[PDB]
């Protein structure tokens, strides 16, 4: 079973950038397809970005797309999500999330582990 930690959430104006991190354990790092949702407040989680094992393949949704980058790093057991041009509406709980994949380039949308989450708020 694999444990997730989100980091780099905070407070920033609109405008701004942020970078999240997830480290995930580490013996099983590379089995894991692995993805960032959001939920914001007063709505349902929302899928964000997706990766897959070999780092190679992304995915993600149409409300971040040329914002955000996700990214991995198969040496340091982590993934990454940098997060441009911030908007309001950006605000919320951002949760990394794993699932197996059978293959190393597949991304996923459904995913059995997820984190704790990191808090983001995007001011004017």
């Amino acid at each position: 079973q694999v444990q997730l930690v989100e980091s780099g959430g905070g407070l920033v104006q609109a405008g701004g950038s942020l970078r999240l991190s997830c480290a995930a354990s580490e013996r099983t790092f590379t089995i894991y397809a692995m993805g960032w949702f959001r939920q914001a407040p007063g709505k349902e989680r929302e899928f964000v970005a997706a990766i897959s094992r070999s780092g190679e393949n992304t995915d993600y949704a149409d409300s971040v797309k040329g914002r955000f980058t996700i990214s991995r790093d198969n040496n340091k057991n982590t993934i990454s999500l940098q997060m441009n041009s911030l908007k309001p509406e950006d605000t919320a709980v951002y949760y990394c999330a794993a699932g197996r994949a059978i293959l190393v380039h597949t991304t996923k949308k459904e995913y059995d582990h997820w984190g704790q989450g990191t808090q983001v708020t995007v001011s004017s």
